[PDB]
Parts: structure tokens; sequence; C-alpha cells
């Protein structure tokens, strides 16, 4: 007797909804019937958190598989034809019995921080899919596209098992409205295409959230509808898509690319994320999806939110221990602070972070004169060690104080060390886009490093920043540099004020 857990239509939704949760990529495995149960639904579909388009998901379990019993796997990934994303599968195929026969999946690297301005811009690409496996699903004994006896009825079938024939899609991304809809067609032998799914998706970040929509209801394997499909961009300027869908009734697991033309277009940032490695004060990009309060360490979550006005968040990723304070409540639209991996007392690879979701270039002010004021985050080491912990105190804390002028374009900042009646860092920036640029500096004669002990003096430091929220109601950014006679790194945002 085969017993299973009596899954709720409430539980089923809210499992699906957990699928739209975005990631690098996605893999499933292709269901195979164990032999006193009918049917199989698709239902191991797991997060991939790697970051090489040369490891295929699974692969390797596969192939410990298959030399075993028979063999032969086959992978396709798309690498010929995409840069940043892989997508399709992995499969034995002389596969019989029980064992598995592999896996559907997608994959991305350098989720796009910039996407084009705006216009309706193409992608074209592959798709590829895994059905369940039912046997009473009215399956035909011969298919006329799939091969093989009873495709579908013991074993999931998939884009794999096919007879000559090629699963294209299309996109069409509107950037101005941040809409998007495609096709995944099969064109056969004789070069007809066959419309099967057409989608649409609303970008959020670098991902789109949407439904896939079955253009043959009677189809006995490619007609169920999906009101669960999630996909990213890919590339540093948006060159390429990946994503996946799942049927409603977890009947079919499809995945799919795309990939624009060489024409090149204006682009804008939407997304800051970047860290600062406090030893050798390099910056690095992060991974980030367009949720500024989410922190990616490894293709892995770690959620920033708090009651406090800044929070320390402790995650287990990968047996490494990573500890992130996330600063700060009021901020909204963007987080900073510090991030690094803890060895007992010992702390590893110590690193500030900034994370921020662009303001819309043509939603920042034309003109007006603003007050933005929060706090920062920052290293400065000659000889000793300086160091500026975010806090709350708008008196004599930490200050990060700015005059924003969006009708001259200038930005003009103060830092303060604690107690400090005056800046330690001056930051002036011209605004440029959606973002800033400018220098940072001490006073001729630098500031203690607290408190014979040293001064520290630093000269037209190359300051980065940008304006996040809706409107530009926050601003953030962050300057590093290293030499002998001095290294800094720091990290800062502010919140637009009112008079009261």
């Amino acid at each position: 007797v085969n017993y299973t857990d009596e899954e709720t239509q409430k539980r089923k939704k809210e499992e699906l909804d957990k699928l739209m949760e975005p990631a690098l990529g996605y893999v499933t495995k292709i269901p195979v019937n164990i032999p006193s149960v009918r049917k199989t639904e698709i239902s191991e579909i797991d997060t991939v958190t790697d970051e090489s388009l040369s490891l295929v998901p699974n692969e390797d379990k596969l192939r410990t598989i298959a030399n075993e019993n028979a063999g032969s796997v086959v992978t396709k990934s798309g690498s010929n034809t995409m840069n940043f994303v892989r997508s399709g599968y992995t499969i034995d195929v002389v596969h019989y019995g029980l064992r598995d026969k592999g896996y559907v999946y997608y994959k991305g690297v350098h989720p796009s921080k910039e996407l084009p301005k705006g216009n309706i811009i193409v992608y074209q690409g592959e798709w590829d899919f895994t059905s369940n496996a039912d046997l009473d699903a009215k399956r035909p004994n011969y298919n006329p596209e799939f091969n093989g006896y009873g495709a579908g009825q013991r074993v999931g079938v998939t884009s794999a098992d096919a007879k000559e024939r090629t699963y294209i899609s299309k996109f069409n991304i509107d950037f101005s409205n941040k809409k998007l809809n495609g096709q995944l067609l099969t064109k056969t032998k004789e070069n007809q295409e066959k419309l099967r799914y057409t989608v649409e998706a609303n970008i959020s970040g670098n991902r789109f959230r949407g439904k896939a929509t079955a253009t043959d209801k009677t189809d006995p394997i490619l007609g169920k509808d999906s009101e669960h499909l999630e996909g990213g961009l890919y590339g540093p300027k948006s060159e390429e898509l990946a994503g996946k869908f799942v049927a409603h009734d977890k009947s079919l697991f499809a995945v799919f690319s795309g990939k624009r033309g060489n024409d090149v277009l204006e682009t804008v940032k939407i997304i800051d994320a970047s860290k600062i490695d406090l030893t050798t004060f390099e910056s690095s990009e992060l991974n980030n999806f367009g949720n500024a309060n989410v922190l990616i360490i490894d293709g892995q979550k770690i959620d920033l939110a708090g009651a406090d006005f800044k929070n320390r968040k402790t995650v287990d990723i990968n047996g490494k221990t990573m500890v992130a304070i996330a600063c700060c409540s009021n901020l909204e639209y963007m987080k900073f602070g510090q991030l690094w991996q803890k060895e007992g007392e010992q702390t590893k690879d110590n690193s500030l972070f900034l994370q921020g979701e662009r303001t819309a270039t043509d939603k920042i002010p034309v003109g007006g004169n603003y007050k933005y004021v929060g706090t920062w985050d920052a290293l400065v080491s000659k000889g000793t060690n300086w160091v500026a912990e975010a806090d709350n105190n708008r008196e004599s804390g930490y200050r990060s104080e700015f005059d924003v002028n969006f009708g001259d374009k200038k930005v003009s900042g103060k830092l303060f060390d604690k107690g400090g009646i005056v800046p330690v860092f001056m930051i002036n920036a011209d605004i440029k886009g959606n973002g800033f640029t400018g220098t940072a500096n001490t006073t001729d004669t630098g500031f203690a490093l607290d408190s014979q002990h040293g001064n520290a003096v630093f000269s037209d430091i190359k300051v980065n920043g940008g304006f996040y929220g809706p409107t530009a109601g926050e601003l953030g950014g962050q300057f590093h540099h290293k030499s002998d006679n001095g290294s800094v790194g720091a990290v800062f945002g502010a919140k637009r004020q009112i008079e009261k």
C-alpha cells in the first residue's frame, strides 16, 4: 500500500508560489513511476546556487548512474549560442526501469544590473521541458511528435524525446513599460511552426513573473496553463534571459532561454550591489535580483530587514557561517553594512556592502534643493584602524549629511566621526542619470585615528553613488582606496528630509 501526504489545494498553490523566488537557476528531475503508482508528478524542483555555466546541474550524479546500467548520457545547454545563460536537459537516453532518467534545468550568470532604456527588444532562443508520468492522461501509445511507445506514460517525456523537431522561443520585452510577452514554438522537419505557448510577464528588478498559456488544451502533454512563470535577465547589460514555468497541475516543467541581437542599445542602471574587501580595498560585484533587502551570497539568500534600526543576521551557507549587519530600517530601497564569515571569535573576509534599487532616470527631480540624512560604515588603515559603525543618533553619532541640488545636478556630503562637531570626509559629486560620481576628501591635515597617534589623509578619492526608490528619496554610495600612506573603504546611505 502506497501512502502519501494529503496535500490541500492551499498547500499546492503555496508550494508553487515558493518556486517563484528568484534564483540563478532551477533544475528538476524527470519523474519516473515506481511500479505500484500510476502517476508521478514533477516535484523535485531545486534552486541552482553554483555560478559556472560550465557545470550542468546534477549531471555528474546522473553520469555516475549512467555507466553502470547502460551509459548514454546526453547534455544540452545551448553553450554554443548563449553567453550568460544555460538551459536544457541532461538525460540518459538509454533509460529503462526505475533509475533516474535525468534533469531539466536553466541557469544564469551576472543577473542584469543594467537594462535597455526603452522600446521593444526582441530575444530569440530555445526551450525544453519534462512532463510528469501518467498512465491515465490520454497519452497515445504512438505519438506523432514524440519518439517511442507510450511516451509520457510511465516516464516523463521531454523535448529530447521529440521526432525531428526544434523548440524555438521568441520574446518581446517592452523595457519602456516593463512588460514581456513571448512565444514557445515547435518547428517540424518541413519548417512549419506550431505555437505551443504564449507567455506574458511583468519585469521587476532583473526578473519577470508571469504566466504561460497553452495554445492547445487538447494536447495530452503540452496542454495545461501555468500561472507560475518566472525567470531573469542575465549578463551585465541584459544580453540574455532564461527562465521556467510549472504547469498548475505539475504536469509539465519548461525552461527557456533568449538572446537579443547585436544592436547597441542605451542602458540604465536599475541595481547597485557591490562589496568592498576590507584588506585589499578592492570592489567586487554582488549578485542581486533587484531586491536590495536581500543579500545573495553563493546563490543563497540572506534577509536584511529587522525590527531594530540596523540588524545583525547570522546565516549558514555551505558550512560557511556568514554574518551581516544591515542598515537601516528607515531605508526602504537600499541597504548597506558589514559582512564577514565567522570562525569562532575569528572573522574572515571582512567586507562592506552596499545595495540599492535605482530610481528611474525620468523620475529624478529636475530641480530642487533637499537635505539627506543618514549614517555610514567605514574602515581606515594607516598603521592602526579607525572605524565608523552605523548608528541612530542624528546629533553626535556617525552622521552622514547631504545637500542635493537637482537643479544644478550636484551632491555635497559630510561624513562625521562620533562626537565630532566637524566632518572627517567631504564628498563632492555631480548628478548624472540616476547616479552620481565625484570625490571624497579629508581636510588638508586630515583626522586623528583616535584618540602621537597617526593622522589619516585622503585626496580626491573616487566616489560612486546612486539615487534609490520611486522618486529618489534615498541615496547611497561608496569609495575605496589602497596605498601604503593609508587605505579606506566606506559605504553610506541617507534619507531625504522635510522641514518639520
